[PDB]
């Protein structure tokens, strides 16, 4: 019964300062156009201790499977080749990144009905929130 409450198929509702996240990443402007412009679905399962989380869209659709606290290889929707490791901190889920000697973290929790994303690279945050599809 870890990760219940995330559980679900959810729906990109409003976003925050994600342009900047981009930005920040190191994003080009094409990609940065058309991701931009995506409502993606979220669809978050468990099996076991295994947890599987897709983002499907009309820009891209990408599939991780982990284990918390277990560092594994993610390639992003940008194509960014990364070291990733999820845990859950106090009801969170907490995604770092690392590549090229540069870190990214993604929040994911639930508030309210929604599910509420903060993506965070240095000192530039974007809000992305998600609500039940
Ligand atoms: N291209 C591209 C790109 C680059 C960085 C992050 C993301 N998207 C996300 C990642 C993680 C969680 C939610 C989102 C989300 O879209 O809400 C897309």
């Amino acid at each position: 019964h870890m990760c219940d409450a995330f559980v679900g198929t959810w729906k990109l509702v409003s976003s925050e300062n994600f342009d900047d996240y981009m930005k920040e990443v190191g994003v080009g402007f094409a990609t940065r156009k058309v991701a931009g412009m995506a409502k993606p679905n979220m669809i978050i399962s468990v099996n076991g201790d295994v947890i599987t989380i897709k983002s499907e869209s009309t820009f891209k659709n990408t599939e991780i499977s982990f284990i918390l606290g277990q560092e594994f290889d993610e390639v992003t929707a940008d194509d960014r080749k990364v070291k990733s490791t999820i845990t859950l901190d106090g009801g969170v889920l907490v995604h770092v990144q690392k590549w090229d000697g540069k870190s990214t973290t993604i929040k994911r929790k639930r508030e309210d009905d929604k599910l509420v994303v903060e993506c965070v690279m240095k000192g530039v945050t974007s809000t992305r929130v998600y609500e039940r599809a």
